[PDB]
């Protein structure tokens, strides 16, 4: 068995960026009524916490009935700023409601427990307390969390 003792300072990432952004402020990629963003990625891939906080929701797909469930696996957590972030269309959860979380921590596994077409990732970010009084529905751009994310082939601006 292999065992690690020392950790890295910067951190590695062999996974590529499925998107560049996601905003339902103008018009979504054919997904109407969407309050988040979706990234086509095969089911069973470990989902890590994009930022430390607290689990406000943990919809475990391991024992979830279809009595009160239809979307499948979901995870709502309060980020480091107090904002909210959901993780939907997963196949499993490693967390639990009211439990504390940490960035990069495996909070679940990707899935397709919603509609049967293809597995993906749903990332919805909202304020600490939204103003659902029309305007944004509290849902905004994940670009703030994707800027500190890995590199897809290498996107240069000029130089
Ligand atoms: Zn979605």
């Amino acid at each position: 068995m292999r065992g690690s003792h020392h950790h890295h300072h910067h951190g590695s990432a062999t996974y590529t960026r499925p998107l560049d952004t996601g905003n339902i402020t103008t018009g979504f990629n054919g997904y109407p009524g969407h309050v988040g963003v979706d990234y086509a990625v095969p089911v069973g891939t470990p989902v890590r916490a994009v930022a430390n906080g607290t689990v406000k929701f943990a919809g475990n797909g391991a024992n979830h009935p279809w009595m009160l469930w239809m979307a499948g696996n979901a995870v709502l957590i309060q980020h480091a700023d107090g904002m909210h972030t959901g993780y939907a269309h997963l196949s499993k959860i490693s967390v639990s409601t009211d439990s504390t979380v940490k960035q990069g921590q495996i909070i679940g596994y990707t899935g397709a427990t919603g509609q049967v077409t293809g597995p993906h990732l749903h990332f919805e970010m909202l304020p600490a307390n939204p103003n659902w009084q029309n305007g944004f529905s509290g849902r905004i751009d994940p670009t703030g969390y994707i800027a500190n994310a890995p590199v897809f082939n290498g996107t240069t601006p000029t130089e």
